[PDB]
């Protein structure tokens, strides 16, 4: 029986090189939960959110509610904190990072990867990944080149940011499909930038180009607009969720027949604990859960252990942008085999932290 | 035009003299705490706000000064609508983020009213409730005995209150006994409100509702977890004369819309200092009115949160049921030159510019936070 002695939040911030910027810094909080017997777990509450707000929430609001507690009771602790002080968002985010750390700690205590605790792999072969993402302000040829580039590197799917210039978005999509043919999935992300009627015009283009999904087509507040898009009955999936923070917001999408793909992120929506609940509610409704994963290798890994164990058709976000928090933080890297990735096979999240890298990038006050 | 030069968040803390344990969780209530937001301009016109509480003072100070602040420095403060959306859609989007915005928005409205030398309610179309706003005493603690509960209610009625709120849900047999004794002591003219603080499941709430109906209670506040909209609809669907109320812990129009869409609410209790400022409270109030429901805000933290809500209530066409925190609280009585004037069971908003009173800045300087938790 362990006891928690420390809850630490390490603020990290690395500037993005000039020629890469589409974006000032890749930031994260590396949560570290320590115990009296020396078993340690780590986590990440995603981002970008203010690092000092997160650090303060984790060490000084959540932390004291955990000191002295048996880390094994993750279910109890999640509910202790939720009905502790945070309730009376960045708070759910803060909770998520701690929750992941607790799951990592649990896997490490048992010497098992997280996915083994969750019933083992569903996707034994691996998980279909997509390249995230091809960004704004490209010509048709550049968009198609970058896509062909990802395919050549082994991806069978990629995402395109759209919504700033819909006529150009359409030109891009047509060049892309033409370049790669029908066997590559092309995903689209509008980041809430469209109203209902522009989204409907866009959906007709997506349908013609055979797009896999239309992500955040509208403001997250407009559930009815999402219902309208879904109601058009195209084979293009309506997707949202990276900016939703509760089951009792995802349920409102479900109840209203408003969504095809839930994108709840374990590092944002209440941890592995709540992501398990959100994933199951999606399954119950015969809808997909394909999480947003974009921040660092910890948020990616946390989501990947759940994805690998879930029966959902996989469409797994893999950040391909220049990001030291993806490639340098830990011993686990991208490895594609026939378009598929496999979760780390070590204990807990399944890899080791490069603590030299950690200390080298402590936050000094940088924004993003 | 003016330009914003500074956005400050004064963290304030005052010691609680009485020894009071928290409702549950072996700990004492140590300090009353607040952020006093201060927005300054190049021509020296200042506005103040409060993002309510209890929230972590460091979290709020950082969010106000270092996340919102930079987005406002240099901006014209007169364009509150533009700024609200510059902030909301620019940054604090991707809560305590909405809480931080709320305090800032209130300070912008205070700044505006002061710039124009007018109280906020005048900007909002002037008074609807010209004679005053009906207040209730908040709140009678639950664990009391029937005669102790009835005595507190008698006591508030004697002070001139026409309505009071009782905490319930922790021991429904006691709750039931308290209400029978209360309704006995004062009769039928006094409104009895009830607050369960989300402590009930659906079925116990349904049992409770029957007793509230019997005692002719005005509303049933936070009968259930704020995440159980369907449960609230079920309670409302029983068709009793008891209003289903919630909202002090909801922070967006969207959450309130969800309740409305689902026939789940009678009284929205969005707090201007929590739910997105006077700006968003205006929108939430109008939505209540459009659906023929009431908006009676939660107001409980300090005189600024109270005054911000009261300016809006006074200009609004809802039947008034205005929360007056009756506990010992220096942030209610010593922060500013304005106080409770109950006359015929009614309050009036402050008559000065903006929020309508002056801050006691000596009090502020003397009560600077130094790291202590509220609990
Ligand atoms: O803190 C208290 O006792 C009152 C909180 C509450 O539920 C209210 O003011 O409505
Ligand atoms: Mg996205
Ligand atoms: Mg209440």
């Amino acid at each position: 029986s362990l006891k928690i002695t420390e809850v630490k939040a390490h603020a990290l911030s690395t500037p993005i090189p000039e020629r890469m910027r589409v974006k000032l810094n890749r930031q994260m909080i590396l949560v570290e939960v320590r115990t009296d017997e020396g078993v340690t777990g780590v986590g990440s509450p995603s981002g970008p959110y203010d690092l000092a707000v997160l650090k303060r929430a984790i060490e000084d609001v959540i932390g004291p509610q955990l000191i002295g507690e048996d880390p094994a009771n993750i279910n109890y602790l999640w509910h202790k904190v939720f009905h502790g002080e945070v309730s009376r968002s960045v708070g759910i985010a803060a909770m998520s990072g701690v929750d992941i750390a607790l799951w990592d700690l649990k896997g490490r205590a048992m010497n098992q990867p997280i996915y083994q605790l969750l019933g083992g792999k569903f996707h034994t072969r691996g998980v279909r990944a997509y390249a995230s993402s091809i960004y704004w302000d490209l010509t048709p040829d550049q968009a198609a080149d970058e896509l062909a580039g990802w395919v050549e590197q082994g991806f069978t799917a990629a995402k395109l940011k759209v919504g700033r210039a819909p006529r150009k978005d359409a030109a891009n999509l047509r060049a892309m499909r033409q370049r790669v043919g029908a066997d590559v999935e092309i995903l689209v992300d509008a980041n809430q930038s469209l109203g209902r009627h522009d989204a409907l015009a866009m959906l007709r283009i997506l349908d013609e180009a055979g797009c896999y999904w239309f992500e955040e087509p509208l403001s997250i507040d407009d559930i009815e607009g999402h219902r309208i898009l879904r109601a058009q009955g195209t084979p293009v999936r309506i997707a949202t969720g990276e900016n939703l923070y509760t089951r009792n917001a995802f349920n409102d999408y479900i109840r209203n027949d408003a969504i095809d793909v839930l994108q709840a992120d374990a590092s944002r929506a209440g941890g592995i604990t709540e992501a398990l609940a959100i994933s199951a509610s999606a399954a119950s409704a015969h809808l997909a859960w394909n999480p947003h994963t974009f921040n660092d290798i910890i948020t990616v890994a946390a989501n990947l252990h759940l994805v690998a164990a879930s029966p959902h058709p996989a469409m797994f976000e893999w950040d391909i942008t220049h990001n030291d928090l993806m490639t340098r933080l830990a011993s686990y890297d991208l490895k594609l085999e026939n378009g598929l990735v496999q979760p780390p096979q070590g204990p807990g999240l399944g890899f080791e932290i490069d603590w030299d890298f950690v200390a080298a990038h402590a936050w000094k006050g940088e924004p993003a």
